[PDB]
């Protein structure tokens, strides 16, 4: 597992990003764990974020003309990875977010900053269900622009309702890659490494047991 | 005129943010000059625009204890604003946002990021008319929090429709102060030292004959 991988851990679980103990997922699913973005809500935190998304947008390889913050929550974060990209990568992009706007009978449209215009990277925190991006690839996909890729935090890679991931059917309904800054798999690699976490490893361990994908 | 501020016009000149030329304002005068930050739509612009913000907060001396960006012009600005103040200044402060959602028969309320509590600076790209703030004011008013200031990028120093700018309604009904980065004044100044932009000089000179404040 990567430098900037460990770390992205290490401050999660510091500003208690990442949480051990018994949740309730959307789903039903009663977790061992739990990963709410909330809670980057700092200066420091939004810097920090974004040099992590950079790095991960970087360490992949991926084509892309352009990054995309969806909603409400994908905003900073694009803001964030935009400025982290340019002032520690050399990378100078455009962005682009739009407006959930949609006041008349009907949907939105309406976007912020630069023109979707080329190879896309959407960007958000995480993806639970997927649903929330098919929105936001019916925008790409209007303009005409084409989709580069997602980009998200965590991939907690459980199954769905079905035998894939909901991370999968995007994946797979959309024709693109999601990349992710830490999966399951960097998670417990982690807690393998923290001898007086063993409570914690035996219960994410028997998770991706029962549900992991 | 500082030094910040001089690389500031440079910046919006060059990214052609600040145009000479001949331009309808929203309240109908003819103006020389426009200033559109919707054309920072750049990582790297992403990333000078926080810097700057951050420059002119820092210079203001004014106590504040939290960041609050609006509607939907703002949140990139907050959020730049926010990692430019703690990765250079080190001063790393609570963020926040608000949805302008209000889908049901009334308006919005909703937040993103930290909580609306303390003295709260206000942050935004320009004010034409003042008006909307005065919804984002309401927001801050309401959860309790308290105004610090207003800190926008230009302060065209022109009479509203009164004898007053609408910022000094602002300041005047609001109680606060607002910041700006450069102001019109700057702005001569500026183009006192360009020889060659002395057709530019001469109206923007009438202008503020005929409209300063
Ligand atoms: O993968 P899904 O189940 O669709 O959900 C994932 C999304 O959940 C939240 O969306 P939300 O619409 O609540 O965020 P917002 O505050 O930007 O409106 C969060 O911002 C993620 O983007
Ligand atoms: O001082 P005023 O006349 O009230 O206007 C100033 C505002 O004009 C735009 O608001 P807008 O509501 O259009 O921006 P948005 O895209 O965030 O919705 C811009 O973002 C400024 O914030
Ligand atoms: O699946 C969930 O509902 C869920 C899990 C998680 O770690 N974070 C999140 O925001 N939602
Ligand atoms: O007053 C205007 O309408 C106006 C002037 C300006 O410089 N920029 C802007 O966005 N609006
Ligand atoms: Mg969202
Ligand atoms: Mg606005």
């Amino acid at each position: 597992m990567k430098p900037y991988q460990r770390q992205f851990i290490e401050f999660a679980l510091n500003k208690q990003v990442l949480k051990f103990g018994e949740f309730t997922l959307k789903s039903g699913r009663k977790s061992p764990y739990f990963f709410n973005a909330g809670l980057f809500n700092t200066g420091r935190d939004l810097a920090l974020l974004g040099r992590f998304y950079a790095e991960a947008l970087v360490d992949s390889g991926i084509e892309f003309d352009l990054l995309f913050g969806p909603a409400y929550k994908g905003i900073p974060i694009a803001t964030t990875t935009a400025v982290a990209l340019a002032e520690h990568h050399d990378k100078d992009l455009p962005y682009c977010f739009n407006r959930k706007e949609a006041k008349d009978h009907g949907e939105g449209g309406s976007l912020v900053g630069s023109a979707l215009q080329g190879r896309v990277m959407l960007v958000d925190d995480v993806i639970t269900a997927g649903t929330a991006i098919r929105e936001s690839m019916e925008i790409i996909q209007a303009h005409g622009a084409t989709l580069a890729g997602v980009l998200i935090s965590l991939d907690r890679q459980e199954r769905g309702r079905g035998e894939i991931s909901a991370i999968q059917e995007v994946e797979r309904d959309y024709g693109c890659k999601v990349i992710s800054i830490i999966t399951l798999k960097d998670l417990i690699a982690y807690l393998e490494e923290k001898p007086d976490m063993a409570e914690h490893l035996a219960a994410v361990r028997a998770y991706r047991e029962e549900f992991g994908v």
